[PDB]
């Protein structure tokens, strides 16, 4: 079925649990196991939200390779990702020597540091220009160049550097900082307007390496943004747009990375930013 009426005809029947759940039974099962060996277990936030490994990122290490990351590589698209989930304490370092690795210029932040009362990641950049980071197990520098806080977004200019070889990198640090603490946006303008921000900056184009997107598991939100992005791509590569299907598109994404969208909200929300894109790109 198309798009917005397949949408309309889930409101009525009010069947967007089981539209889900079906999702839920047919996604992609693969081994996990270099995620679940016993030292990792501090790598690692949540247990139930693990990397396959045919699709994880792999730092360039010989001690331990490990990092809770999945490369999203979408064909037909031509667009990459990398999910990862917000970084721990004992994993900053991690975090910003895949970013430089990978060739990265973007990180796209889904979440706040601290959501329900609790600590949903690390605070793994600087907040202050003249106090710079340092991290001394992966040998890398980072300092914040400028900062730009818009009413439901911030940019921050960033530099990185690896401090073995000297050479420095500019990463553009794209973070969305009014997602509620429950549920979704009631309206997809602002995730919308964001998405668009990202993209006129170069971060997510072949010139680049994957952008690099995180909330507190890397799977909700992050599912969202992805999704989002890639479908409406497809409507504008297409002869026929009403023949982009959002649910075998994830699918397909799930081949990838486990859990993507965590409720039928999340859905329902992800339909609604498509539907609302299509338009404003004529
Ligand atoms: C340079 C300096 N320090 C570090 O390590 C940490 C940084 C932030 C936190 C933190 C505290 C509450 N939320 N996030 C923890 C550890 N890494 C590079």
């Amino acid at each position: 079925m198309e798009m917005e009426k397949e949408f309309e005809q889930i409101d009525k029947s009010g069947s967007w649990a089981a539209i889900y759940q079906d999702i839920r039974h047919e996604a992609s099962d693969f081994p996990s196991r270099v995620a679940k060996l016993p030292k990792n277990k501090n790598r690692n936030r949540y247990r139930d939200v693990s990397p396959f490994d045919h699709s994880r990122i792999k730092l360039h290490q010989e001690d331990n390779d490990y990092i809770n990351a999945s490369l999203i590589k979408m064909e037909e698209a031509q667009r990459s990702y990398i999910l990862t989930q917000g970084p721990l304490p004992n994993t900053v370092g991690h975090f910003w020597e895949m970013v430089w690795e990978q060739k990265s210029r973007g990180v796209v932040m889904l979440n706040r540091v601290m959501e329900k009362g609790s600590l949903k990641c690390a605070q793994y950049w600087p907040q202050k220009e003249e106090k710079e980071m340092i991290f001394e197990d992966t040998n890398l520098k980072l300092t914040l160049i400028s900062e730009d806080i818009k009413s439901y977004y911030t940019v921050r200019q960033l530099e990185l550097e690896n401090l073995t070889t000297q050479e420095t990198r500019e990463i553009l640090h794209f973070h969305y900082t009014t997602w509620p603490d429950f549920g979704v946006p009631e309206s997809p303008a602002s995730f919308l307007n964001f998405l668009f921000k990202v993209r006129e900056s170069g971060s997510l184009s072949p010139e680049h390496g994957p952008v690099v997107v995180h909330c507190s598991a890397g799977i909700g939100r992050s599912g969202t943004f992805c999704l989002a992005d890639t479908c409406l791509l497809l409507m504008d590569k297409r002869k026929d747009p009403s023949s982009v299907d959002i649910k075998k598109v994830l699918l397909e994404m799930r081949k990838f990375r486990m859990g993507l969208i965590q409720t039928a909200d999340q859905l329902r929300f992800s339909y609604l930013a498509v539907i609302e894109g299509a338009k404003f790109i004529m």
